[PDB]
C-alpha cells in the first residue's frame, strides 16, 4: 500500500547503513522514529560496495523531502562523511561497534571530518543509534513545535520514572 | 533575534570557538556568544539551557575540553539540538574531550564534531544546515559556498 | 544520620556500586544509596548535591559510565569530597568513563578510583579514610582490616 | 605543624606540584613539601608514609610520572587519604602516569586527579575539602572561593 | 604516459606526498600528481578513479589525513591497486588517518603504509614493486637501490 | 606454478589466513600456503623470501599477530610486493599486530590491510589487483565480482 | 637451592605465572614460588627483595596486573635482574599492567615481557638466558629446545 | 690501538640500532657502560636495511664473547626481536620514541614477543636506554660480584643525594 496521497506519511528521515548486519544497531534509531510517529525510510547503502548508489541516494535526498539522514557504519566508516559531502542536509553518523577495535576506528573515521563537511556524530553502538533518532527529531522540532513538545513530554516521563 | 547560541566553559576556549562564529557571520545567521561553564557556573549553565527555547534559539553550539561536560549537560536541559565541539586538551590532545562529549547515553544526544578548529568550523556549518533544512535561503547559501570551494580545489 | 551518599546514574550501575556499600556496612559507616542521573534527572542531581551538606553528608561516592558526568557535576555543586567510580562501559571498557571523571578542571576536584568493581570497593575504603581522619575508631578499624589481610596473604 | 604533606618523585615534578601548594597557602592550611622517590629512595618513602600520621598529617598529596608508583605505595603504607597527581610524562603525555595511579587494586585506594597542573591545583582543593569535612572554617572558605570564581566568570567581559 | 597517479585531499598534504614523488622520479617511473578531495570534490574524485585504468594508470597512491576517506573511496571505484598514505593529523598524530584508511571492509582493499613521510617514501617504492612484478627492469633497479643502501648502512660508522 | 605465496607465523593463524586463499581459489589464481615463522624459523623465513622471485612468485601475503614481524622481515628480503595481514591478538585485539606491520621504515614497504578476517579477504583481492595490473583477464574478473556484489547489495 | 624467585600478588595470578615455572621445571633450574603483594604486603615485599641476593637468588620474575607495582618496587630494592610479567587485566587488557611495569625511570630497570601467558613463558626463558649466558649446560639446553621447535614448525605445519 | 691482548677489554655488551638517528637515544646505555667500566661495542645494524648483516651479528655474538645485546629501534621495531630469534643470549630492547605515535608502536613491536623468544623490554626513550645499560650490568653482575657491588654503591650514592 502506497502513501503518495498523504504528505504527512512521506519520509522525513533516511536511515541507511553499509550492511545488513548493521541493522542490529540501526534498528534503535528507527524505534525512536516509530515512537514519535516520524515517517522514515531504511535502506542498505554501502559507501564501498555500492558507491554510485550512495552518491545517488545523497544527491536526491532533498528533492525527495528528506530533512535528515542517519547513517551507520563501522571500521573504516566512510558512509556518513561521503553522504555529507554530497548533500547539505544535516547528516548524523552512528559509529557501529566493530569487532577488533570496538568502534574506535568507527568513531574516528566519522567524527574527524574536515572543515566544510560536518557530520553530527553520536555514541558508539546502540545508545548512539537511539540518540540519532532523537537528534533527527530535535532537528525537525526546530521548525515543528508539535515534535518539540513531544520530545519534552517524553523526557519528562523518563525523569519521573527514574527519580521515583 | 539570535537563532544560534555559541557557548564555552572558559575564555581560553574562544580560540577554538571563534571559527564557528565566523561561519555564522559569513552566512548572515544571527547568534550570541557567551562563556558558560559547566563546572564553574553550573547554575547559570542550567538557566541558559532551560531558557534557550523561550528566548528564540534554535540550536546551541557548545565547546569544552578535558572532562568536557558542557555540551551534554546543556543537552540534558533542552531539546534544542546541541552541537559539541571537543577542544584540544594539553595532555591528551582532545581524546578526553571527544569521549566526554560523544559517548552520551540514550535519551540525550549531542551532535559531536571534530576535535579542534575543524570541528568548530563544522559546528557553525552544521547549525546552518539544521536551520537550512527548512529555510531555503540558508540552504542555498550553503550550496553556493560548497560549490565555490569545489571549483577552487578542482581547478 | 547517613554520613556517606552513594549515587549512580542508572540501576544497572548498582552491580558495580554495591561493592562500595559492602565496605561501608563492614565498617559500620551509615550511608544512603540512590539512583541520581546527570542526564535523565539533571535538576534532581543538583538538588541532591546542593543539600548534601545540610542533610549531614560528609562524602559522596558517585558511579557512572560512558560520558560519565555525574561525579563532576555533583562536585561542581558541593564542597564535600566527591569520589568518582568509572563504571566499565560496553564498547570502550571504561576508558571513556575514566577520562570523563578524572580530567576535571582546576576548581572542581573529583577523587577518582579504578575502573569497575575494584574502584567501587576502593571508593568505600577512601570514604572511610576521609571519615577516619577525624574519627579514630574508623581509622583503627581500617588499620586492623589491612593488618588482617596482610597476615592472610603472607601466611 | 603540617596537616598536609606534599611529596613528589623528582625535583622536576615541582613545576607541577607547586600548584597544590599555592592552594594550601591561599587557604592558610599548614603543609610540608619534600622530594620522596619510590624508586630511588624506597626505604625513605616507606618511612615517610608509615610516620605521616604520628607526625600530625591528615592528607598526603603525591605527584609522579611514568611508572608512577609513589602514590600507590605510600597508600599501601598509611590509612591517611592519599591523593595522586599524574605528572605529564614526555612520551605518553601522562597516560602511563594516570593508569599507574588510578588503577589501584581493592584495599588500597588512591584518590586520583587530572593529569598535570589542573590536577595539582585540584589536589590542593581536595585536601582542603577532606579537612573541611571537619573544619567548618575551611569548608566555608572553599564555598566563598568558588562563589567568587562563579561571579567573575558569569559577569566576565563579553567575547570579542 | 603516467603509470602511477599520486593524489591527495589538500595542498597541505603535499609536504608529505612529495616523498612518494621523489622515489618515482628517482626510479624514472612516469606519474601525475593532483589534488583530489573526497570531501570537497567528491564527483571529481569518482571521475578520477573511474577513468584511471582507461587513462593507462597501473597504480594509485592516495594520501589523506584525519577522517581519511580518499584512498578507500578511490579503491571502491577502481580495481587498480590503491596505496593509502596516512597523513599525520594535528590532534591525533595520524591515528585517525591510519584507522580510517587501513580498516577497509572485505571487497575493497587499500594497501596501507606508515603514517607520514616514511609511509610516503614507501608508497613510491610499493608502486614501483607492483610495476616490478611485471617489469624486470624496475625490479632489478629496486634490487640495486636496496643493495647500495645496505652497503652504505653496513659500512658507515 | 604458484603466482602468490600465502604465509603465516603459526598454524593458529590459518583460521584468519584461509580467507585470502578462498579468494585466490575463487579467482583461479595459483598459490601456495605455508607456515613460516619469523621468530621460530627465522632462517627458513629468509630462505623463503630470498627465493620467492626465482620460484616464480609475484606477490606474497603474510599474516602475523602480536609482535608481528613476518611481513616486514619478508619485505626486507625480497622486492616482490608483500601484503601484511594483522591477525587479531588476544589482549590487544590486533592493535599490536597492526602497528608492528604498518609502521615500516622508508625503504621497506609492507602493503597493510585490516585487522582480521576482512583484511585476509582483502589481501587475496589486493594480490589479484596487483596481478590484474598486468593480467587483463584477472582485472576483468575482479570487475565482474564487484559488479555482482553491487547488484546484490543494492537490490 | 633456588637461583630464580617467581613472585606474584595473588594466588589467582598463578593462572598466568604457572608458565614461567613450567619453563624452569623443564630446564631443571631450581626456583621458589611465592605470593608477594606490593599493596597487600608491602613490608614483606621489601624484605623478600632486600634479602634475595644474600639468599642466593640470581634473578627475580614478578607478575602483576592493573597498577602493577610489584616488579618495579622489587627492582628498587635489589640489583638482581628483575623480570616483569604484565598480567592481563579485566577492563584494560593489560595495557595498564604494561605501562606501569615497563616505563621505569633511569636507575631502576625492569626487564618487561609480553602481556599474559606468552610473557610468563618468556620470563622463564629469559631467566634461563641470564643464567645461561655464563652457564653452558643451560645455554645448551635452550639451544636444543629452540632447535626442536624450529624443526617441528618447519617440517610439520601442513595446511588444510 | 687494538686490545686482543687484553681479555678484560674485549666486548661483553653489544649496543646496536637501526639508524644513526637512534644514537641520540642509545648513547645513554653506552654512558652507563663507560661509567661501570664494562667493555662494549656500538654499531648501526638495521633489521630492515641490513637484514643479512643483522643475522650475522646475532649468530656470531656468543662466540665473540658477548654476554648481552642491547638493541634500540622505533616504529615497526623488529631489531630486538629478530636478534633474539637468532641467539639465546639475553636481548634487551629499547623502544625509541617515534615521531607520530611517540614510541607506542615501538613499545608494542618489541614487548609483545611470542613464547619462545623473549626480549627484555625497557622504557620508551632515554630512560629506557639508561636502564638497558644498567640491566646489562645487572646480568653480568649475576656472575661477577664486583659489578654487582658497583651497582649497589652507585644506587646508594643516588639514594643519599635524593633523600638529602
Amino acid at each position: 500500500s502506497s502513501h503518495h496521497h498523504h504528505h504527512h506519511m512521506k519520509s522525513l528521515v533516511g536511515v541507511i547503513m553499509g550492511s545488513t548486519s548493521d541493522w542490529e544497531t540501526m534498528k534503535y534509531a528507527c524505534d525512536i522514529l516509530d515512537e514519535l510517529n516520524i515517517p522514515y525510510e531504511k535502506k542498505v547503502v554501502s559507501a564501498h560496495r555500492t558507491p554510485d548508489y550512495m552518491f545517488e541516494y545523497a544527491e536526491t535526498a532533498r528533492e525527495r523531502g528528506l530533512k535528515v539522514i542517519i547513517a551507520g557504519a563501522g571500521g573504516a566508516a566512510h558512509l556518513p562523511g561521503m553522504v555529507a559531502a554530497k548533500t547539505n542536509l544535516p547528516v548524523i553518523g552512528v559509529p557501529v561497534q566493530s569487532k577488533a577495535l570496538n568502534g574506535l576506528d568507527s568513531l574516528l573515521s566519522i567524527v574527524q571530518m574536515p572543515g566544510g563537511v560536518p557530520v553530527a556524530t553520536v555514541a558508539i553502538g546502540k545508545a548512539g543509534s537511539t540518540n540519532a533518532g532523537l537528534l533527527a527529531a530535535q532537528i525537525l522540532g526546530s521548525f515543528h513545535d508539535d515534535i518539540h513538545d513531544a520530545l519534552e513530554l517524553r523526557r519528562e516521563a523518563i525523569e519521573k520514572d527514574v527519580r521515583e
